[PDB]
């Protein structure tokens, strides 16, 4: 007699778990953590309020969190990402899931509500919308929270905003910038997928072409290397002298966007800033110049300055518009300045383990370890995330000998690197 | 008319000054740091006791410190490294330099001590490269040691010595780890792990690595550089690790993580870059196939238990410089490079650009700790501030004619950042 | 007033001409070849029968031929590829074009035949892309076929068809293999094997290859490109080969050469790029581990015996476009892409620069064979002359603003070479 | 009672063969060819006159050639390269070896003599000095020769000179440009070793530096890729439009040497030409610019124009001179314009097998297969060279199935590629 949930369940729980069964086969790292951490119950009594994508992979995390003794009350962090069939499966398992595909902005806040009120220990968030809603609607529930586990870039920025500015009164965990997760998201975004959206939408070869990549951070470094590999001539713009010196040494020219704006075939933004590519820059670009945002939002390129009456827009294909100037000049604008963009199950597994361990760490943390500030996942916990993914490669880790562990000032299991280690 | 110096240099100043003049054209980033902060004398009142190599490059650092108001008393960190000519030009310039080429072990500790004690001289700062001068001030003059405003250390073992006193509470003075400061760290990594990583190995071997099987022990800065270099030449690289993060990094970089024994009998090359002792033991050396190459790109000479190969049944043949063939009674030989030591310690010298990065880091690390308020640094080892790291990088940008973009008021408002202030958070790995 | 054309285009010429005008800015190398050889009309008297895609790029080639004095009669090599608008502008320009989008198999052979026979028209040259027009002239009009001055073929199967007649003595006319001409070959290799090699695979899969085990069957142009691309992402790549040179190349590039069976049960991805039949047989598909990906980057759809997977005990589920999950009775599924066909044939189009290289090669291959003296080419298939290959490359250099160095009389005397003549020997692989 | 030889043998034959025994262990590809081709005796009666380096590796080829039924009369192609101890070992084995270290230019031609006259079938050469000596001293012995097997660049050029110009009246084998050998020499020279001499002698890092590589052939492509990998900014000069287009597409600028001569930190020649870097170029180079020849001879850079009285030479280290101009400007000249430069035993094994099979092919060739021209080693013979080196990697070659070999128009063992194949 299941009541505590809100999904559009049509006996979908039988099919829903069958798609989770496939996901469980693909994320054997969490099932190992489930098996290894079982019995001990490190989340015994934990009342977790979650807000993330309701997918078959996520179910493996929620069903793992609940298997380690936690009370799961959940919501969807997006109004279209909910895999209703898996959501309906979670409802039958006992998980208080309030989520469906095609929910409105009112249904969205309604689900976050039914998730909070009906003594919530912890909050697992992806976005920070649930965290901010508990910050302006239930502040006495908020001050009693043991820890906020955040995986989103903006959500974590919102937490760093509260901190130091005198507002954060609860210890937080930045899992986005945590070592094992950051490094793995870097490999997927900046190494593997970096030019997939750009190659998919353009049908030109980058060999022998001139490109300008704005920003030489994670995305910029990844982008330039991939473009360099293809035989493209790449130029870089930077505000950070460390990143600029890094570009110089990597055989790239560090320029001001205007020095190359008139000759480059392709313009790429990956800064996280606004008005990097302005009206003046789009006016100086040579005809057919590809304009691409590989950073955030749609403010990196001032696309709003191209809606004026003299310019005309012609839709070439999906996610490709031609913005034509009265002199006949056209720029190939990809996805209206938005990031072109399903995350691989192995990437989610890395994130899910980091999130799971971040909850176990903050929940069982002593009163004096974590102050009212944002923190990264402990080094030994970061090592545990990596270790749980090693059997997927049949990787044989070496154990330190008693004299070896005595030589280097460290424990046979303990943190192997200093705090400032960059990997 | 001054006699406050000890050099062999019998009017070698004129010639030596020309070498500093030549060096100053290559240390253009230090001359800028000199020019930009002079007249404001940020080291006015600093009494610095130094122990580093005396070269025409180092001399530019010593003189930038003297130009920023500091009063220097210098020593050599090595008994062979001293370029006497520059030591003269410095002594003639007024710097209290106490060094020459061809020192004995007793002369080495005489000079170090000459820096520490003098009538009316009390040291503010210690700039070391090795830690030997620091261990000397710590044990010979503990009362002077407690009164030092800050230690700036270059060396790996010297910094680890400083980190050891911390967590043991023997460190009563703040320390600056320049070795792991971003700009300096990233630059050494590029020199050591990217550009030079196979130089020593290629120089001493005369085989091609393409098509070969190599086992690299450790996947840290050196291991990563090494494996990339070997991957690019066509070598099949196997990795051993104790750290599951570094091992997962290797799995994701296309390498298999194995226990040393799983491949020891099939690899053509064995490389150690751990910083550990007995990574390759007698057991491993015995199981290696004939013509296997054994190399240490890590620390000291204890990564491979070379002393276990000094048994009467084994026969040593130096076939080339730094190359020994250790032949077993059954005829099997292992090609052992530099007797288990790092090869680069007996091959070449550090590029002036790498020296420029380091010297700039050192000068700013001394300017920081000296002018630092209390409570900003306690009795611990710290890394160079981000705005200082950025400045080290910025001073080296004109040599590439780099054009840095400056944030607009609207742009710098969007990010919670200063137009010229720190651009990255503390946990930024770059 | 002419009616010598068959197009659907009801005054579509004005619009279509604008597309050729747009294309001519991207085919700048052909406009130069046009401009440089015009007035000298090297194709004056050539009666060319063509069968290629009708696009605004191809139209620039057809018009360069008509501008060099040639008289053209064109057909489409595909029943879907025709851009009708350009077909109008060409018909209006005077070219005898016989093509439109949405042809039936019977319409396709009607147009091909319309090109071949006409009152007072006898073909000098055949420009094909597929070989279907060549097989048609060879069997329907053998008397016209023996009188053709030269065949210039673009396609892989068309060229192999031409190479088959040779050594069998059925080829009575000289043929130009543009597919394996240096400039064209090196350019396709860069597009197909370097730039696009994993595009189809990345588009249809949603997994990361870094850390995965991949077996690539064949280490030719495609296999080499593929393995490099996979090596760079962090994948562990295994190679299978029949050719010991290509296998030794893989051994030297850091890959293990294995028999397909040695790794079939452990690989995450299987790739075929051989050009052979039954490289991956039912036995292999049965031994693949659950979630294995099967991809064909070779020819047709016979490299993987997909027809052996159409048994009643196997269940097919199209999870995405061009992605089928073939599930066994025990639950094990294999992710099979494009039903064993090449993915690129249903994803994108060929870059205009690649088209420019090819079109330039084709025009010069027709200028060569038409103006070629007898005894220079016999009843065999030949590659484009070196000085012509150099010219194809030279015509594309200004788009990069390349500055070619010219040999001095002393320099060109030192090497047995002409200042502008052939620069490399015949066996030069580049 | 050994007489037919000329070495400085002091019972060195006992130690000599012990160094060959080590070499035999390292080139098991030739011992396999020795074993496989034994019994058949494809060189039965062959009277080979050889001129190459007398090393422990070479001994394995000579002792293999003689093991396949050939009569070995040998000389040294260089006056300093002879490993006397191995030469003395060959003398005892029955090989007519006339060679020693430190022989004069008169001793050199004397040894080539005692090698020819005492009915020589074949000639195996490395240089073409022995081939030219049989061309101007014994022309009736020369016209009776079945084939010339040449491995040297200049020696092969000398043969291509005779051919077409109406002088070559004997079929030749170009083993230098033969597929398996060319590709393997390319890997050693242009991939593995390309920057070893330059890195060894300079002590600067190439990251962030500007380089000019003159020529984009085998050496140029190899050099630029290695420099590109290190983060250097590389520019290229070319005379060949195919090679120039190749550079463009590889993300390099194709320039005239003068456009970059004043800004580049490093100048590299790999053209095979003379006066690429002239007096005018060395006068425009910025102070400390490294000048390096990676091509041929010492004529690529006009070093002879820097001996004039206004310039001064200062020897920095071994193979590094500073050429100082009166204005104080200095250029770092490496090895007086000469190539900086022991070849690995696996490379020699590839060459030795190609040479061995080139001799078996031309000796047993029918009268009508090879005319009076220079040829490359047959494709199936090239495949045999590669196959014999595969067990060193434990490489498992796939055998074509009867229907597979029927599908592609080829034999289960025959040439797998067309003649124009570039690999
Ligand atoms: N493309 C993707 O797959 C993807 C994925 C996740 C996030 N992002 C977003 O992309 C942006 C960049 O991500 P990152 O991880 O590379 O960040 P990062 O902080 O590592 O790098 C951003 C870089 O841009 C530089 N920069 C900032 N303003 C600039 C300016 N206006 N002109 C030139 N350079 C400037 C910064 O100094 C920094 O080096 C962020 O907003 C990030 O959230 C992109
Ligand atoms: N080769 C060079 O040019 C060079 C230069 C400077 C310093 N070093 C020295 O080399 C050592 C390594 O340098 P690094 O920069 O790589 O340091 P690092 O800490 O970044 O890397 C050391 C790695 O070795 C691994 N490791 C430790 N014990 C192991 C074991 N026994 N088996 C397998 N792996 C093991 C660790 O997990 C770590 O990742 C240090 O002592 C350093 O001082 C070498
Ligand atoms: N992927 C693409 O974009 C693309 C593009 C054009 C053509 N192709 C086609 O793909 C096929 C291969 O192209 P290529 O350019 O690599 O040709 P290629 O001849 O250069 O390479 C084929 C390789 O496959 C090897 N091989 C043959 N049978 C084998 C076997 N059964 N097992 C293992 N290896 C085997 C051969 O030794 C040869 O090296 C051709 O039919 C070609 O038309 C693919
Ligand atoms: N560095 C080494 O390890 C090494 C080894 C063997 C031989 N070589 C010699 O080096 C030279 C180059 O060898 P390769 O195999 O690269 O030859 P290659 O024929 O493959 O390339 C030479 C290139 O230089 C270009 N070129 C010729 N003259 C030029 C000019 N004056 N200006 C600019 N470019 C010019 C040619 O077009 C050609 O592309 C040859 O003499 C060769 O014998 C060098």
């Amino acid at each position: 007699g299941s009541s505590n949930f809100c999904v559009k369940n049509i006996k979908q729980a039988e099919f829903g778990r069958r798609e989770i069964e496939i996901a469980e086969q693909d994320m054997s790292a969490l099932i190992s953590l489930r098996k290894r951490a079982q019995g001990e119950k490190p989340l015994a009594g934990a009342k977790i309020v979650g807000c993330t994508h309701i997918t078959a992979q996520t179910a493996v995390l929620i069903e793992t969190l609940c298997a380690l003794g936690a009370q799961c009350r959940w919501s969807a962090c997006n109004i279209y990402s909910t895999q209703n069939e898996v959501a309906a499966a979670l409802a039958e398992a006992g998980v208080a899931v309030f989520a469906w595909k095609g929910e409105s902005e009112d249904d969205f806040w309604w689900c976050i509500d039914r998730c909070v009120n009906m003594q919530a220990n912890m909050i697992l968030d992806d976005g920070g919308d649930l965290t901010h809603w508990v910050y302006k609607k239930y502040p006495n529930v908020f001050k009693k929270i043991r820890g906020i586990v955040e995986e989103s870039v903006t959500g974590v920025h919102r937490l760093y905003q509260l901190s130091k500015a005198g507002k954060l009164c609860v210890p937080a965990m930045n899992v986005n910038d945590s070592v094992t997760k950051q490094k793995f998201d870097n490999l997927y975004c900046c190494r593997e997928s970096i030019l997939d959206g750009l190659k998919r939408t353009t049908d030109v070869m980058f060999g022998g072409k001139q490109v300008v990549v704005c920003g030489y951070g994670e995305v910029g470094k990844g982008c330039c290397a991939a473009l360099k590999a293809l035989g493209a001539i790449v130029y870089i713009t930077e505000i950070d002298p460390i990143c600029a010196l890094q570009a110089c040494m990597d055989g790239f020219r560090v320029v001001k966007l205007n020095e190359v704006i008139r000759q480059v075939d392709v313009v790429i933004t990956c800064t996280g800033n606004k008005n990097v590519v302005t009206r003046e820059h789009l006016d100086r670009m040579k005809n057919s110049c590809i304009v691409c945002n590989m950073g955030h939002s749609n403010t990196e390129i001032d696309v709003t300055s191209l809606r004026t009456p003299e310019l005309t827009w012609e839709r070439v294909r999906s996610q490709v518009d031609h913005v034509i100037w009265p002199d006949g000049k056209r720029v190939v604008l990809l996805a209206e300045g938005r990031l072109l963009n399903t995350v691989p199950t192995f990437v989610l597994s890395i994130t899910a383990t980091t999130q799971a361990l971040a909850l176990i760490e903050l929940y069982n943390a002593p009163e004096g370890r974590y102050k009212q500030d944002v923190y990264l996942l402990p080094k030994k916990m970061d090592e545990y995330v990596a270790s749980l993914h090693l059997p997927s490669f049949d990787a044989h880790l070496t154990e330190l000998a008693d004299d070896q562990a005595k030589y280097l000032g460290l424990n046979k299991n303990g943190p192997f690197k200093p705090n400032y280690y960059r990997y």
